[PDB]
């Protein structure tokens, strides 16, 4: 029945029927699995996106497709490692960044065999506690929204630069004004030491609403001022229509900060009609009622659906 996978474009339904086969299969399989994900034709690019969307959290899956997904990946780290492999760097898949290569650096705990593959891929990318840097998080917040036209995303930014002392959301805030003005909803992303912050401006027909979403400790009077002086230069009247929602998430999501602005982001896109403010205490409230595992899972799901946009 897997004869189709070779008879021209592969549906999406074929590609069910081979996880259907591989989760009900042995070694043979995820050896039949691992090859095709390898190729660089259409059919190894779908067996691919289709693997890391499973191996991602992107799709939902059985309990025993995950475990077979864990076993690909430590094929595909031995076949990344392999001296043949490092012989032939004409084969892209394995000498670029790939869905496939990451998948495969995510296979042990030794990083004495990861380092090549993350130098391919750009340290250890596989870390659950990674302060994400702005240009991974640019990556994904902004590739997140492609399909959304009302949800505007900016280039994450410091809010007070070190040598200076200026607000820079002051600026940002200013020059998006100028070169293309406030969308129906405007995402910030500001960073505070450790802490990114989700700054949300959006209008409530002709009266601008500001939002500042914190998934860590609460914040100093000192930063919440320097946001507000910031948030008037949008129309904001005065400091108490800055509504500040702070609440910890990041005790079992370490430096989980810019996974909460990301994930945020994507709650807005999908319920596009609603009021950010409710969607938002809603989400961060749901979450401190989950349990260490449903939360370490968001963790992890969250970077690698991050990580992705920094791939090909
Ligand atoms: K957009
Ligand atoms: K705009």
């Amino acid at each position: 029945g897997l004869e189709v996978l070779f008879q021209g474009p592969v549906s999406d339904e074929a590609l069910t029927l081979l996880f259907s086969a591989v989760e009900n299969g042995d070694q043979n399989c995820i050896d039949l699995l691992c090859n095709l994900a390898l190729r660089n034709d259409d059919l190894g690019h779908r067996v691919e996106k289709f693997l890391f969307d499973l191996f991602s959290g992107k799709r939902t899956g059985s309990s025993d497709i995950d475990k077979k997904i864990n076993q690909a990946c430590l094929v595909l780290h031995q076949i990344a490692n392999n001296d043949i492999t490092k012989d032939n760097t004409e084969w892209k898949k394995l000498h670029a960044p790939s869905r496939l290569l990451y998948m495969a650096g995510s296979a042990t705990t030794d990083l004495s065999k990861k380092i090549g593959i993350a130098h391919k891929i750009m340290e250890n990318l596989w870390c659950g506690a990674r302060m994400l840097s702005s240009d991974e998080l640019a990556a994904a917040t902004q590739g997140l929204v492609q399909e959304s036209p009302l949800l505007s995303v900016n280039y994450p930014i410091g809010l007070i630069h070190p040598t200076t002392k200026e607000n820079i959301l002051s600026t940002q805030l200013l020059e998006k004004i100028a070169q293309s003005g406030l969308s129906h909803n405007e995402v910030f992303l500001v960073n505070t030491g450790d802490h990114w912050l989700l700054c949300l401006f959006y209008k409530l027909a002709e009266k601008i609403k500001c939002l500042i979403f914190n998934t860590y400790y609460d914040l100093n009077e000192n930063t919440k001022q320097e946001i507000i002086e910031a948030a008037k230069i949008a129309g904001i009247s005065e400091s108490d229509e800055v509504n500040f929602i702070e609440m910890n998430l990041q005790n079992n999501v370490p430096n989980g900060c810019g996974l909460f602005c990301y994930h945020t982001i994507q709650l807005l896109s999908n319920a596009g009609q609603n009021d950010p403010a409710t969607t938002l205490r809603e989400f961060a409230e749901n979450f401190l009622t989950l349990s260490v595992e449903e939360q370490a899972l968001f963790n992890t799901q969250t970077r690698r659906q991050i990580y992705e946009y920094s791939l090909q």
